[PDB]
């Protein structure tokens, strides 16, 4: 047996069929030969914009961070919690895979607090409660977790599904995978690094290699390690015959120890 | 041995504060004093209704159901399982209560094919397997069922909330009420009728005893009944004073005798 691995799955990927089907029959291969306990944990992003537009609804920010009024928590909540979530339940049944849904707040698996007043219903994420989800995985499901949570008080909240993850990875005693668009990380030849120190991706930055969004895929991941004290690793559905091998500890992509 | 109790919640209900304080005061009241399991099990109300508005989109209701286009299932499900779930489990935590959502996919609890393929995205609900909601209810834990469910070829699917808790019922071997906006169905002298067969109620129905609103909620419970075997109660949310007793087994409303 193993400790479990937190899968987290990023906003491109779940808008995609493809990588879907790719992910999802990784998973079934994967537990064809392994027994190591599996959570997903998910935010949505497309979604949630999607309806929002639909609505004729404004997504405001505060200093570079969302904006939930206490009059479209609820929305949020039923694009992420509910339409996303499912998608990722049906997809599971389809591969005849025993999931459950939850979200944060299912046997306070992860605690979270209002962030900022201004900000309205944005959540803070802290370690919870393990004991929901070790029973769930006792028993063979995969528990598949959104990021929406909700406060000792009853009021609901949107939390960044990156530090929702890195909550629930300290809760469960879990490894952790950010699984999106980048593959790994490349040097300046072009080779993927397996492993990179906080120090190496601090270097790799602003000598130029590590750029634009990458900057933030990979200050992420340092943040989740750095919370963390174990490594974590930044991955992609690209090489689907490679995932398993991820999800049994191999780096594939790259391992980010700060 | 259990004998859990299903309470199945709708309509008006789930967009009143006032009383869904009222009605989750009377679930803690009643857990305080019972060992006996809750299970909910929950429609979409005005949430749905409201979201279809907002997006302008046309309400479509053949005869019961909800016409359920393919390119709305995902909205309708993000309502449903998302935005009506994760209020109740808010409400639940405001009130200390042990809950975890759930829709009727989560552990094949209850089963869901294609109703008819005119309807869209309308599932027909069938016993499933009770081992998840069993496990949960043996743990202490209040689970909250949506009525959005999953083919097995995963396809999601709404579902008649009664229905889906009647099905439930079948699955877990409980009680069922069905908490909703009705009257007192009164007999010739003016006196509420705490218990009836289905005959009594279809001859009532037949002789023009039963009219307006309350003929479809009767309806829903008869068939309950028949299906299942054991009484079904209908009653209201508006009186909370008495829900204790109706959940302690008092026919508070209109009971369905098989
Ligand atoms: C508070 C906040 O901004 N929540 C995000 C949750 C989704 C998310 O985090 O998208 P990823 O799947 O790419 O991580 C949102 O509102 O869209
Ligand atoms: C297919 C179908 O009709 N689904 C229902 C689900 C909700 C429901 O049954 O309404 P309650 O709130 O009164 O329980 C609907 O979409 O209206």
């Amino acid at each position: 047996m193993m400790n479990p691995l937190i899968i987290k799955l990023g906003g491109v990927l779940l808008d995609s069929e493809e990588a879907l089907e790719r992910l999802f029959s990784a998973l079934v291969n994967y537990r064809e030969s392994h027994q190591r306990p599996l959570v997903i944990v998910h935010g949505g992003g497309c979604v949630v914009d999607e309806l929002m537009k639909g609505l004729n609804l404004p997504v405001k920010k505060k200093n570079g961070l969302r904006v939930t009024p206490a009059d479209q928590i609820d929305i949020i909540t039923g694009a992420l919690a509910g339409t996303a979530n499912k998608t990722l339940l049906a997809w599971a049944k389809k591969h005849q895979i025993a999931a459950v849904g939850l979200f944060l707040g299912d046997g306070d698996s992860v605690k979270v607090t209002q962030l900022d007043e201004e900000l309205g219903h944005v959540g803070l994420a802290q370690p919870g409660s393990p004991k929901l989800i070790n029973s769930l995985l006792e028993n063979g499901y995969l528990p598949v977790v959104s990021s929406i949570g909700v406060t000792d008080e009853g009021q609901l909240m949107n939390v960044n599904a990156d530090q929702a993850a890195t909550a629930l990875a300290a809760t469960l005693g879990a490894d952790l995978i950010l699984l999106s668009d980048v593959s790994g990380i490349l040097d300046g030849k072009g080779q993927r690094i397996a492993e990179m120190t906080a120090a190496k991706a601090e270097q790799l930055i602003e000598q130029g290699i590590i750029t634009d969004g990458m900057i933030v895929k990979v200050n992420a991941a340092l943040d989740a390690a750095r919370t963390l004290g174990r490594p974590v690793d930044i991955a992609s559905w690209r090489h689907a015959e490679q995932l398993p091998a991820l999800f049994n500890g191999m780096p594939m992509g790259t391992r980010i120890l700060a």
